[PDB]
C-alpha cells in the first residue's frame, strides 16, 4: 500500500457518496468547503492545485458548476468523470435557465444508486488495481441507500396529499418533490443572480396563503431572509433549513449523504406536523 489513489470532487455531497466507494484504498476531497455556494463559487489558485494533484475528478455535470469546464481546462492529464450519467432530468420551470436540467439529481434516494454506479465505474476505470475493492464497497452502500428510501417514503406518506406543498428559497427539492408526491414552490428555481426579489416573493405568498401551506424552508448554503420574510407575511411557519447543496463539517450534524437525506426529510415532516 504505498500511496493513496487520490480523488477531487467538486462539492461536498460527491466527497462523501465517493468516499464510501473509495473505502480505504482511496482518498477523496472536495473542492468546495461545507457551507460555501456551489453554483457560483469562484475557483482559486489553491483549488488549481488540488485538482492538478489529483488522480481523478469527479463534477455533478446537469449544470450544477458553472465554474468547473473552464476550471478544468487548466488541469493537464488528470482523468475526469462526470456522475449523473443514465438519470433522467427534470427541467428547470422558469427563469432564465428554464428548460435545462435541474442539477440537484441526488435528492432522490432512487437517484443516488445512480451516482452509486457512475463513481464505482470511473473508480474502476481509472485505477482498476482496487477494482474488487471499490466494487465490494459500492455494493454495500448501495444497499444502504436502497432500504434508505422505505423509511422516508413511509413517513413524508404521512402528509395528507393534498397538503403536500414543499415550499423552499432555491428550487433545488424538485427530485424529492417528485419521488415523494410534493408539488414544488419555491422563491427563485436555481441559484443565481436574483434570489428574494420581489414578484418571486410575491408569488409565494399568494400560493401559501391560497392553500394555507403550514411551513416554509430555507437551505444552508444560501439566506435565510427570504423565507423568515414570507413565515413573518404567512400563516406559514419557518421551518428551518434543508440540507441539499452541502453537508455541515465532519462535526456537524449532517456530516454525510445519508444524514442529508434524512435531515432534510425529518426537518420537513416536522414542518408538518409529523
Ligand atoms: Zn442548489
Amino acid at each position: 500500500t504505498a500511496k493513496k489513489f487520490k480523488v477531487v470532487t467538486t462539492f461536498t455531497i460527491i466527497q462523501d457518496i465517493a468516499q464510501n466507494i473509495a473505502g480505504d484504498v482511496a482518498v477523496v476531497e472536495s473542492i468546495t468547503k461545507p457551507g460555501a455556494e456551489i453554483h457560483d463559487y469562484q475557483p482559486t489558485p489553491r483549488d488549481i492545485v488540488k485538482a492538478q494533484s489529483a488522480d481523478l475528478i469527479l463534477w455533478n455535470g446537469m449544470n450544477l458548476e458553472r465554474w468547473f469546464e473552464k476550471f478544468f481546462e487548466s488541469i493537464k492529464d488528470v482523468p475526469s468523470a462526470v456522475v449523473t450519467a443514465g438519470i433522467t432530468p427534470l427541467p428547470i420551470r422558469e427563469g432564465p435557465y428554464s428548460g435545462i436540467a435541474n442539477p440537484h439529481a441526488w435528492m432522490s434516494p432512487s437517484n443516488a444508486l445512480i451516482y452509486i454506479e457512475n463513481i464505482r465505474k470511473a473508480l474502476v476505470e481509472h485505477d482498476p488495481a482496487h477494482a474488487e475493492t471499490y466494487n465490494r464497497n459500492a455494493q454495500a452502500y448501495a444497499e444502504k441507500i436502497k432500504a434508505l428510501d422505505a423509511p422516508l417514503r413511509e413517513r413524508l406518506s404521512r402528509i395528507p396529499a393534498e397538503q403536500r406543498w414543499l415550499v423552499t428559497s432555491e428550487g433545488a427539492f424538485s427530485y424529492l418533490a417528485k419521488d415523494y408526491g410534493f408539488k414544488e414552490v419555491y422563491l427563485w428555481p436555481i441559484n443565481a443572480e436574483q434570489q428574494g426579489i420581489p414578484q418571486q416573493v410575491r408569488h409565494v405568498i399568494d400560493i401559501i396563503r391560497e392553500n394555507k401551506i403550514p411551513v416554509v424552508f430555507s437551505e444552508s448554503t444560501i439566506s435565510d431572509k427570504p423565507a423568515k420574510q414570507v413565515s413573518k407575511e404567512t400563516g406559514a411557519q419557518y421551518g428551518g433549513v434543508l440540507y441539499v447543496d452541502s453537508l455541515s463539517g465532519e462535526k456537524g450534524p449532517v456530516p454525510t449523504y445519508i444524514s442529508l437525506i434524512n435531515m432534510t426529510v425529518d426537518t420537513i415532516a416536522k414542518g408538518f406536523g409529523q
